[PDB]
Formats: structure tokens, C-alpha cells, sequence
């Protein structure tokens, strides 16, 4: 029997989503891989439980994450019911539609028909009565922008999600769904974009659209599939030269690349949380240890931008 | 046990319902007969595997069909059940109420009354916790439009049913219809009107206001109930000398003539599908096929109007 | 087993209610008196299926009906289940909250508490998912009529009753309850007033206002509690004299003076339907018969006002 | 088997909850201390039936009243089931959410995730399908008000709870939180201010606002925790001093101090309710017999007012 | 959230009742006192923690013991869905019905309907779909035994109780009943007698019956009520006992306890507590469990006033 | 979605049970192990999917099965629920209790407690509303025989299990066993002892028992654990066993199951696979199950060493 770690309100920083009443912690996990039947359950568990016991109280999932499509969520639901259930009110549990799911014309993208009958299957998969995020995955330029954000305002008032998200929208999309839904009269919560050192496209408009707007941020691929890691220490040359410059930055500071790595994007307190994949426990170990060092000077930032700009 | 077609999503063309997220096939079976007590059940379930397998995705019931009332939706809820609850989700079925289908006053037209207890009833014959598109069946003149409009809304809101329609609905009423419920915010997905080669009426209006309002249309009797095929070949004198003429261009485009007569309701991409038919799995495979030569040519359309308005 | 009469919807006239979808019959029959446990269920029994079997599809109860309170509605539950549970749909039954049901301060008037506590008794006790009509039984002067009227569209919106209705307001009360409920989005269907003969207040100014706004309106006491009545042919002097020629008329136009009382309460058109209270099958016999001659003409009407003028 | 006194409602006075169709008990009882497992269910049991037999209707609680957190819903859900079943629709039952709850950041404040997950796990404590007032505990500085107001407006929407209400809220936020709800169509019924002889901050803006605004009160810690009682008869000499001038007034008043000092909230008709505490029976009967002189004249009020600014 | 402890069963000894599957722990915990709405549930609660974290697997409970009735099966029910639902198939939880529960001729004695509609009560009161041992609690003398003994048969044919049991049944009546049990094919798993060295009845025919017929035991009151303990003619005789107590390195309670499992003819001990030292106490005599024979018959001494 | 191949029962020998209405696959698939969370969930599914597609109708559990205990059972639910369901009534599901699943004395051997506790534990982890046999998985030498057979018996009759068996019975205490089931009405359908050309105890008395009394036999670790395979004293073994199953045109595998059905003293063997492939090699013995009198003299003179 699972007995989650009594210091892990101790051990991690919460940090308010936007305008709104949610704290998410600083470090999310997130199950896009490690999580499906071509990886092992027990790993799977050790996961999860080492995630909680620090102080991770986010765990987000999507329909089709696995593989196969599905199985994530599968595997999370029976994990949640043998370990987790006097607990699920200290977790935030997000799931998402937008991307292939199944196949033909309401198994992809955006329709009222495909949301509403997704989050049915999720919660199933699941065992959940509602969801705590239920994000469209991905913009659908074919589809009235006001169908699938009022699939999203119905879920709520339906009760299968407290709130709802966006994911991978631009700025002048995410602007007019925020609006949308905001008129609607169920605001959206937050925006899950990818950010790393290595893809700034955020710092182009987004992120001052969301402050502006009052809506949170989470960022994915913080750590650039990989390549903010050990990795190549121990992709381009030019790409190599900058992991080792900036790993050095990141031991002069006594933290792992990945560390730096994922408190940089925390840097201007302008995203919410950092949503990291992991394979075995001690990435996680690792990414909840970054909060021991989140601070960057500006000197610090300019070194990092000369590095990034570098090309000897 | 069935087993869907493989290769069902490749042999079909799914179109957009006018504004919407919504994606009919091009062809969609209708159960208005062939699916009640007095046929068989082997054929109906063979009808509706063959079309599945074809990559129709689209059913149409209302609570009336059969004979009697009722039993095409019972016929359809076991089929269901028995042979395609796993695929349920890939499914889009539609019912109505607004024709006599009980005694007594509260059995017929549009009352709130009626609309809620007649879904109920269907989702009970279907064994469907909500059914994809509900419609209006047809105008009631004596019940004011907006509490129809409310019943559909409400019903939309309650869950019952993801999206609402109206059926038989002149221009003048339809744009009423449309209008009402946008203010409601249950935006109407189709009209289903009667149109084919011998019946155009929707040409002279209807068409044209869904277009501008971003509803979509779903063709029914496209075939003018049997006429437009081979069944007079191998009425009127004037009438059998139109279809001996339209056969002949059909043959020329390596069509039968009831490939043609369905293609040529989709020729001006203002109508979304054509709901069809059939008594056997030969008719529904026919259909399919007119995808082979959906394409009209200027020359065409003036050769079939010239046939249309011929007198010797 | 009983077996509603297959000619009950050619014996009756059905009228619609106001500007709504709603026909009711012209004469609904109420359970006031003679469903209680203090008369036999036998009786009970044969009164609703005589009325079903003549084409009364409208049976009208309260909570505190009976006695004792609640014991109508427990009877009529149980008549239901056993003999009308095929044919509810065919039905419209009301319940009402407004008067003294239990004990205590939340037990009796208009506040939202009593009225949804109250409408899930009813609900219980009659073995029903909702009511076809739902009433606030009287008016509550202390408690404003918003917290009432909103509670009435809460009941609807959540599908505990299909329609809502007032009763024994008077005129200018019922222009804020009807405007209230239109801004609300549940419009007011009907209005259920004592009319009869011998009490014809609605004449100044409620009836017009019903027509001006489209709502129904069923008059309860239609024959001024047996007054109208063979009682006192086979009061004060001056009311027997008024009966005698009242019913010489009655007898001159082929009816009882029962009949003709009823007819007169829908002699302009300006009301929907008429409750009778019955303790015999013959009763509702006779109430039926008034169908038969339901026309006035103005010399008619002109000779019953001299008649009630009368003082000599 | 408990039975209700049945003089119970002729020995309370019920008063209306500002401009709303609720009637509170002038004397309510809370359960914020003796309903926790530290304390014998035997006593709990004997007070909520002692309150009841006096015609004490309204019982207030919280998520975390106990300790531990959540026993006293957990010891009041026992004694309902046992004992008062029958008569639930005779009670105004209350919880609320807002103070720390369990651990995390979604255990405490002022999220929409907090107060439905918290309200969910009160009725499953409570065996109830609603609490009839469900009150935000306290202010959240740091979540937008709106957020907290539109879950108290969901879940009355969606039948968790009759009426909403606010406690601890200063005047100026009271006012804002009252607005908005009144904006969401779910006005605010109710606020639960700290009120007693010896904290008399309502008088200094709060009681008018809410006069202005139609909403109810209800005074705790009336006794200020025991002060005023006979606690220190039989805190600084200068509190010691009022307390016995302020007993000898009552004891000339027929009165207890404890009775004087309850009937003291009530004096100006602009307070609905006062809400005890209690350890034994004999506290329940005190706090009702207050009602036998409730008034206040001109001059006793100056001459309490002289107490209370006494320095000898 | 409780969490048993990791080392309950490494200390705690367990006991074969009879000839069957069922091994009791030496100690196991009655609720007949301490458990009603007249004490405090945080007590109760840490009571049930504090025995299972010692290993003690065993609750005993009644439908009337309380007080009121019933109450003692409400709140072991309640703190058994928060804190041990999750290692239930670990405990064993009896209930029993004889006694009087409520009123009129169907709430007392050894009727079939007051025993099926009692167990139907002590089910819903406790939130289980079964109890380990459901007991006939005294005798009726004149409901027929057949009668009593074809409703534990038919209790544990439909599954309310896996095994059943007898409790203050004289030797003759419980020979009887075992041998009735037995032809209808539910077989006694247990008796629960009064035993301790100053009730010792059960020493003049009884426990040779159980060995005999391959059913365990299960001593109640095995401190004499309190009176074997530092609690206090009979004070001479505590007085004496402790101090062979206090020679064996023990508390009297501990020798009293140890002396009633002195040998293989009694399966366990149910004692009652309403601190949790009185329960680690009774665990404590696990370590002195011994007696020689110079010990008995001094034992023996003590007792018949010599 | 999965769909059964179409000539599924067109290769696969079925075997009657002793004198009973079932009849078993020739090779059975158990999930002892790579059913567990420590091996990938998409691979168990192959494996379920590739042996019903072959005909094997026989999937065997047990609860502590994984690792870790209960994950098997865990893992075969979902899969069933995803990919079997409407095959549910082709399929013969076992599950056993008998050794250690849950801490503490409950939680282990023989009891009825246990027995009962254990298959509704187990009816849960795989979602179903019975399982078609229910073993005791290992003799308990202190329980008596008659408590754990009536649990057998009881569990039947409250249609929890279609059919029971026992597992590592020894030939003596299996007659005993037999013997109490028949009496109780609840006849013991099947025996699953451990047998291969390793291991031949069940020759010298088990076998001919169990043909007596029309009971059926299922071997485990019919391929010696994977010694009687291309994995490799007994090494010279295995070799000149391979040179003999390669000249009858076998793998040492498929010689070896078809060695313990040599004569329909034995219903069905129990295989073990961590892939697709030793499946199909399995099922493959089916081609040459025939042994010559001179085949059978040259085996055992390779077993004793000649
Ligand atoms: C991190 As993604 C590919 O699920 O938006
Ligand atoms: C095709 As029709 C008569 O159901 O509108
Ligand atoms: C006819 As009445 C007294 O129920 O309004
Ligand atoms: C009386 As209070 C501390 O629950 O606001
Ligand atoms: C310990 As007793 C009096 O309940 O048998
Ligand atoms: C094959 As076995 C050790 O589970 O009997
Ligand atoms: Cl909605
Ligand atoms: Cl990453
Ligand atoms: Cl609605
Ligand atoms: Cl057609
Ligand atoms: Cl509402
Ligand atoms: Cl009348
Ligand atoms: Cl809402
Ligand atoms: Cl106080
Ligand atoms: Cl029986
Ligand atoms: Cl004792
Ligand atoms: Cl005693
Ligand atoms: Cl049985
Ligand atoms: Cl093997
Ligand atoms: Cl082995
Ligand atoms: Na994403
Ligand atoms: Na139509
Ligand atoms: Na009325
Ligand atoms: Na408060
Ligand atoms: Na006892
Ligand atoms: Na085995
Ligand atoms: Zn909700
Ligand atoms: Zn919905
Ligand atoms: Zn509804
Ligand atoms: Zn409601
Ligand atoms: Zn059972
Ligand atoms: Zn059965």
C-alpha cells in the first residue's frame, strides 16, 4: 500500500495559474511517453508515486498518448484506483482532444461531436468522474472556432471538467478563443505551449497575450526532447558547442543542465509550471531539485543569450 | 461477428455541414423503409453492414419509420448492440419527431411536450444515450416556433442530443427557425429537404439562405422515389422520355442513372449529403459508386436542364 | 386490465393553451376531492378511467390534495403504475406548491426551498420523472416574486416539469409573474383562476391579460362547488330562484344545468379548458355531454346576465 | 425512536432572511465545537434533538468543523439518518468551504477545484443530495472573486446546494461579492458576520449594505466564546466589571446574561439570526428562552452603550 | 491517513482454533466496552489502530453492545470504511445475536427470525457484506436448538458469515449443538466461555469437549473484569498473585493473561481496554508465557487459600 | 479491435477431462509468467491473441501470479474487457489460491477465510462474474481436507466457479481430496501436477489414481522449465533427447510435450511463453505426437543414463 511521502507540501513551490484560484506546482509530469503497453507498469507506478511523494500534484495525460492511442490513460486510471483515490482531490488531472484519436471524420480535430464523445472516453479510461483541464490539443482551421469552444463551455457547466485549456494555438488564435470563451462565460485556464531554450517562439506575443488576459502557462518539451541534458555531453555541432557552454553555466550554479534548463523557463515568472517527461525516477528527483536554484541575474541571462546567439 | 471494412474510410468523400465541425458522407442511408416489422431483419442488418463497410457513417431514423412507428428505431437500437456499439463513436444518427407517432394531442406537430417525450422514447427504442442530430420533422403553424426552438435547445443543453435540425422547412420559416436558435445559442447543424432532378424547389431560395446562414443540407428522395433509376427503363409518356434521355448521358459518363441522379444534388457543393434508400446491399454499393464521376461540366448541367424542360 | 376506450380522442375537443404547443381537453378533471383516504380507491379508480376513456388527457393535483395532504397524489401514483403506465405520454398531469403542505416555515408559501422540496414529494409519491406542469399554488406576498418565479425555471430547466403555471393571482401580480418568467426564458403557460357563473372577476381584466400575453387559463369551480348543480332543484332564495332559471335554459338547449354552467366558462374563447370535480363515473359522463352544445348566442347570453342581475 | 416535539413550532419565532422567501429560527446552532470525536455522540445527539424540539430548524456547518476535520458533517450525517430522516425538509442544513480543509493547495480558499471537490465530499460526509446554504468560509485575497462566485452560482445551478452565502467578509468586499453573484442570476441569501456585544464592527457599515441589498445575517459567537455567560460570574478586571453590570441589567430583565446578550443581536430587527454553540441541553434551552423578552427600549440601549464605554 | 504498522505480525503469536483454517492471535480485542456513543471515537479509533499494529487481528463485537445498542457496530463500522477497508480480508470480525436488542418477542433469545434479522442489522450498522464468525450468543431453553442451529446453517449458506460459533454454552447443550452443527454441515468453528484463574468452570468438562470435537475457544473476561490487574479475601489473593507476577518479571495482567493460554486448550484471549497501554500490556505477556510446575501448584495454593 | 482467426478450431486437438463435458486444448497457455507489470502489456496481448488464434481455448491463473501478486490476474481482466469479451463463453479461465498473496494468517494456505476472500479478490482484478475452475494451488498439512473442500464445494453452489480442481496434491491426500468432493456433490474435475520427461513422479501412482476416478490432469513445466528446449550431465541429456526429436523431424520442445500426452493418461500440457514464436512451436507438436515402442525403450534408456 502506497503511502504518499508526508513532506511533499514541504519540498515543492506552487505557483498560481494566471488570474485564478489554481496553483499548479513548478514541475508537472506529464504521460506523452513512459506510460503506454510498450513500457512496463511497474516503472509506470514508480513514476507516479515518486512524482506525488515530491510534491507533484499535476499529472497530464491526452486521448491518444500511449502507444497505442488510449493506454496512457488506461494505465493512469488503474494506478489512480490501487494507489491514489484517498488523494484525488490533492491532484489536477488534465486531458486533452484535438489530435488522431480513432479513425474516420469525429475521431480528429475539433467538432463538438468529437470533444464531448473524447472526454466520454477518457473519464471512462480513466475512472474519473470529471477532469480538472480538459484542453482542444490543437487549433482545427476548419471548424468555427465558436463550435469547439462552446463543446468546451458545455463541458463544464456539465460538470466533466472543472476548466479548460488550448494547446499549440498562436497568439491571434489563442486571443480570439480566449475572448470567445470568456464571453461564453467559462474562462479559459491556461495555454500549453511548447518553450525551451532551444524554441522561443513564445516570447514573440504570447506570453504578454496570456499575462494580459489573466490566463496561465505550461510549457512542453522543456528540455528540447532531451537535448537540454547530459545527453551529448556524456544534433549540429553548433547545436553541441551551446549544450556545453551552457551545462557549464548550469554547474557553476550546482545544478544539472535540465535543471537550468527547466528554471529558465520559470526565469520572468510569465509561465506557470514546466511540464517534464520522464523514463525513470531519478528525472524527476532531478527536475524538483532545479527549485533549489530558480534565480537568474540579468548578467546571467545575457550570458545565456550570447550562447544561444553564438555560432563559435 | 462483424467486422467493419478496413478499407471503409478510403471509399468514401466526407463533406463539411455548412459552418460546422461536422463531416457527412457523401452518401447517408436513411431508414424510412426497409427497417420496420413487415421486411426482414437478416436484410436490414445486411444493409446496414454493407454500408459501414463503404464509409457511410451517417444513419437517419425518426420515430415514426417502420411500419409500424417505432420498429425501425428497435430494429436499429438491436443491430446496434449486437454489431456496432464498439464503433458507436464513429457513428453520426439522427432521429426527429414533428409527424403523427401517438394518438391524441400531444403524439404530433411541435410542442415542447412532444419533442422531449418522443426522444425519449427513441433514445429507449435505440438503447442511445443521446442521438447525434435531433430534428424538427416538419412545420407546425399553430405552435409558436420559439418554444420548438427551446425544446430543441433545451434538449441540446440536457445532453440528449450533440446537435439539432429541421426538416421540411420552407426559406421564409427556415430562416425564422435558424435565427432563433442562434439567439438561443444552439446554432441549427441542417436543413433536410426533399430535392432531386425532378424536384428542384430548394433551388429557388433555400439553397442559397443556408448558404449565407452556415447550415448544412442533406438531400432526401433524391432518387424521386424510385424514378430516377432503372425501374422504368428495364409515369408519364413525358416523364419516361426524360429518364430514357438522362439514362443515356449517364451511360456516356460510365454511370448508371441513379450515379448520376445522386451526383448531380452534390454538383454545386451547396448540398452537404444525399440520404438514399434501399431494399438491397446492391443499391447501397450503386450509390457508393457514383463517387467514381461526381464532376458536371457547364455543357452537362445545360444538356440535363435541356432534357428537364423538354416537351417532344 | 384496463384498456383505454379506442374512440376517447373522437369524444372530446382539445383547445390550445394560449400562444404554446399545448391542446387540452375541454374538460381536465381535478383530484381536489374524492382521491383522498378518505374514499374508496375503487371509485378513485373509475373516475380516471371514465375521464381517460371520454378523452380527458389533463389530471390536475396539488401536493396537499387528499385527505390527508398527499394522499391524492399517492393514489393517483399508484392508479397510474397499475393501469395508465403505457399511455402516460398521452397525458398532462400538474402539480402545485402554495399552500400549507407540512408543518414549519419551509412547509408552506413561495420560497425556493419549499417549491423544490415540495415538487420532489410530488414526484416521488407519484412515481413520475417530472410533471407536465408545475404550479406556485397561490400568491406569497412576503417573499419576493423572483426567488418564486426562479425557482419555477430552475424546475424546468432540470426537467422536473415541463411547463410551469400560476393560480389565484390576480391580474396585476400575474403581469409581474408572466414578464418575470419571459425574461427568466420559461415562459408562463397557463393561468388557473375560479370562474364560473356565479364568480366572473376574471372578466375584469385577467382574461384579457392572459389573451394579450398568450397564456392559457383553466377554470376550477366551473360549477361554483355543486351550486350549479341538480343540488338544490331536485343557498339563499334569491340564488334557488336564479338556479331554477338558469336551468329552465339549460333544459330549453337540450342539457343540464351542469352542462350549460360548463359550456358558459368557454363561451367566448378567452378560456382553455374547464376542472371539474366528480365523486361518480356519471359525472364526468355528464361534463363530457356539454360538448354536444357549447355554442351561446347573444340573445342566450344576454337572457343568463338578466337572469343573475335579477332580484326579483 | 426520536419524535419530534409536536409544540415545536409554537415556541420559536421565525424571521426572514432579508428580502428572500427564507425563515430563519431567531436562535440557529451551530456545530462548529461538540460534534467531533473528542466530544460523546450521545451528548451531539441529545442537543440537535433538544434544538429541534424547540424549534430550532437551522443547524450550520463546515468542512473542517470537528476535529478532526470533517467529523462534525461525519457525527451530524449519523444522527440525521437515525434520527431525523423524516423531517429533513423541515431543516435549513449548512456547510461551507474556505478555511484549510486538507493539505495542498487545493485544500483551502478560494478555487472553484476547492469548493466543488469540497462540497462533493461534505454531502457524502452528510448523506445528503443538497445542503440548503453553502457559504464561502472566508475572503481569498489572491483569487479573482469572480471565479470563487461563479462556483457558488454552478453549484446551485446544478442542485448541490439551495441558496449561497459568504462569511467573514468585510463590507466593502461583501458588497462587490454580492453584486456579482446578483449578476450570475444566483443572488446571495445570506452573510455570517462575527457579532456581539463585544464586537460590534457590522454596525459600522455592514448590517446597512446588507439591509440596502436585501441579503439576511446571521450573528456568531454572540456570547462572545463564553464572556457573556455566566462564566465569570459564578478576562481583564475592566471586561470583568461590564460583564457584571451588564448581568444585572439582564437579571432585572427576567434574563439570564447569556439571554440578554442573544436578544441584544436581534434588537434592531436588521440581524435574522444568532448562531450558538453548545456542550449540553441546558444551553439549547437558555438560548430559546431569550425569546420571552426580546425588546429593547430606548434607554436600555443607552444604558448598555454607558457599560460598554465605561473605563469604571 | 493510518497505515498499519510494517511489523505487526513479527511479534504477535497466533493460535490454530480447533481443527480448522482459522488461526486467532493470542490476544484479539472485544468492543463489548469503550466502544458506544458514551465514550470518544478518537479514543475508539486509536484503540482499533493500536491492536492491529500489534498484530492483533481479532475484533469481537455484538449487535447490542454499545451503549445504546447497536452503537459499538456503528462506530467500529465507521472507522473500518476510513481507516481499514484496504487490509479487511486481513481481520477477522464477529458479530453475535441472543441477548436482548430491541423490543418485543422478536428482539431477543434464539428464534430464527431474531437471528437473521439481526445479522441483516449488524451488517448495514457495520458496512460489510459478511461477518468471519456470527455467534449464537447465550442459550434459549426453550426455542428448539435445532431451530437456532439451522439459521448459523443457513447464515453461512447465503454468505452473511463464513463460520459460526457458540458462546455461553454449558458443556451438555454445547456438545448438542456442535453435533447438530455438524450433521447440517456447517461445523462449530468456536466457543467463547468466561475463563480466567478466578473463573475456572470450564476446566470441569467443557475445554475436554472442544479438544475433543475439534472446536476452538475463545476466553472472555480473562482478567476477572479488572480485578486481575493493579486495580486493586479475593484483594488477599491479588495481592499474593502479583507477587508471583512481580517474580516472573511480569504485571499481574500479563501473568493472568499468559496463565489462561497455559496450555493448547484454549485458542485466544479477548480482552477489553479503553487506553492503548492497556493493549500493549496484554502483547507484553507474550514474553513470560510459561509455567512450571512448582508455578501451578503454587498457583493452585494461592487460589484455594492455602 | 481483435478478431479471433476464422480457423481457429481447425488444427487444435481437444481432450476430454477425465469422465467429464470438458474438454481442454492439448496445449494450454498459463500466465505464471510475463503477465505481470514487470514485462510489457502489449506483448502479454500478443501472446493471448496468437494462442486463442490457434486454438488454444485454456488461459490458467492463480492469484499471486505477476509479479507483483494480483498483476496477472490484473492485466488478463483488461485485455479480456478489451479483446475477448464477446469470446468469453469459447474460453476456460482458472484461477487458484493456496499460497502467499496478502500478509498476516488469512492471507495464505488453506482456510476457507482465505479460499472465499481470495476468488471474490480475484473475480474482481479480472472482471468476471465466475471463473470455470477454482484450485486449491498447493495442499495446507494442518487445515482439515473437509474445511477446504467445502470452500471448493461452497463456491460452486454460489456459482463462483463452474468447476474446481486441486494443484500439487500428492497421489494419498489427491484420493482423500476426490473422495470428500464427491461426497459433498461438487465433483473434482481436474488435478494439475508438474510432469515432463524430468520429472516422471506422477507415473508412480498419481496418473493411474486419477484415471480411476475419472478425474483430468493438466502437467506444468512440461518442458522442465525451459531445459527441454533449444536453451541448451543432463546437458548430454538434452543432446541426445534433440537428436532424437530432430530425426522424428521435431524441435526438443515440441518431442517433449508431445511426450507427456503419449497416451491419454494425461489431458492437456500447461505452456509457458515470454513470445509469439514458442507458441506457435508449441501447437506445432501436434504434427508428430506418435511414439514407437522402440522410441519410448531409446527415451527411457537416454533418461536413466544408459
Ligand atoms: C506535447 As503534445 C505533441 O501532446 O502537444
Ligand atoms: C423523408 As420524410 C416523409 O421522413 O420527411
Ligand atoms: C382549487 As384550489 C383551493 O386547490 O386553488
Ligand atoms: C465561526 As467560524 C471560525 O467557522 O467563521
Ligand atoms: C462478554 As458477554 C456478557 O457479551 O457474553
Ligand atoms: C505452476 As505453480 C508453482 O503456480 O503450482
Ligand atoms: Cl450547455
Ligand atoms: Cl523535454
Ligand atoms: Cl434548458
Ligand atoms: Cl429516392
Ligand atoms: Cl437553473
Ligand atoms: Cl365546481
Ligand atoms: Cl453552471
Ligand atoms: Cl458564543
Ligand atoms: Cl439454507
Ligand atoms: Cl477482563
Ligand atoms: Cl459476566
Ligand atoms: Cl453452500
Ligand atoms: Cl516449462
Ligand atoms: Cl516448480
Ligand atoms: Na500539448
Ligand atoms: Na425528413
Ligand atoms: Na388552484
Ligand atoms: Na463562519
Ligand atoms: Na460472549
Ligand atoms: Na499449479
Ligand atoms: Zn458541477
Ligand atoms: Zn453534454
Ligand atoms: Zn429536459
Ligand atoms: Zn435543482
Ligand atoms: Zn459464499
Ligand atoms: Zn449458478
Amino acid at each position: 500500500i502506497y503511502q504518499p511521502d508526508e513532506n511533499r507540501y514541504h519540498t515543492m513551490e506552487y505557483r498560481r495559474c494566471g488570474r485564478s484560484g489554481v496553483k499548479l506546482p513548478a514541475i508537472s509530469l506529464g504521460l506523452w511517453h513512459n506510460f503506454g503497453d510498450t513500457t512496463r507498469v511497474e516503472n509506470s507506478r514508480a513514476l507516479l508515486q515518486r512524482a506525488f511523494d515530491l510534491g507533484i500534484t499535476h499529472f497530464d495525460l491526452a486521448n491518444n498518448y500511449g502507444p497505442p492511442p488510449g493506454s496512457a490513460e488506461c494505465n493512469f486510471g488503474r494506478i489512480l484506483q490501487e494507489d491514489f483515490l484517498p488523494w484525488r482531490d490533492e491532484l489536477i488531472i488534465s486531458t486533452k482532444a484535438g489530435y488522431t484519436m480513432w479513425d474516420g471524420p469525429y475521431g480528429d480535430w475539433g467538432s463538438r461531436k468529437y470533444l464531448i464523445a473524447s472526454l466520454d472516453q477518457s473519464l471512462k479510461r480513466m475512472g474519473l468522474e470529471y477532469v480538472d483541464i480538459f484542453y482542444h490539443h490543437r487549433p482545427d482551421p476548419e471548424t468555427p472556432l465558436k463550435e469547439t469552444m462552446k463543446a468546451l463551455d458545455h463541458l463544464v457547466r456539465h460538470g466533466k471538467a472543472l476548466y479548460v485549456g488550448i494547446s499549440n494555438y498562436p497568439a491571434d488564435l489563442a486571443r480570439q478563443a480566449i475572448d470567445i470563451l470568456e464571453d461564453l462565460g467559462t474562462p479559459c485556464l491556461i495555454h500549453q505551449p511548447k518553450y525551451s531554450l532551444f524554441e522561443r517562439w513564445v516570447e514573440d506575443g504570447l506570453l504578454a497575450l496570456l499575462q494580459e488576459k489573466g490566463v496561465g502557462s505550461i510549457a512542453f518539451s522543456p528540455l528540447a526532447g532531451g537535448q537540454l541534458t547530459d545527453r551529448y555531453l556524456n544534433i549540429t555541432a553548433d547545436k553541441l558547442e551551446k549544450v556545453r557552454r551552457l551545462n557549464e553555466l548550469a554547474a557553476r550554479r550546482g545544478q544539472k543542465l535540465s535543471q537550468m534548463a527547466l528554471a529558465w523557463v520559470l526565469r520572468n515568472d510569465n509561465v506557470t509550471s514546466v511540464l517534464i517527461g520522464a523514463s525513470k525516477p531519478s528525472q524527476i528527483e532531478d527536475a524538483v531539485g532545479m527549485l533549489a536554484n530558480r534565480r537568474f541575474s540579468a548578467a546571467e541571462c545575457a550570458e545565456i543569450d550570447a550562447i544561444l546567439e553564438g555560432r563559435f
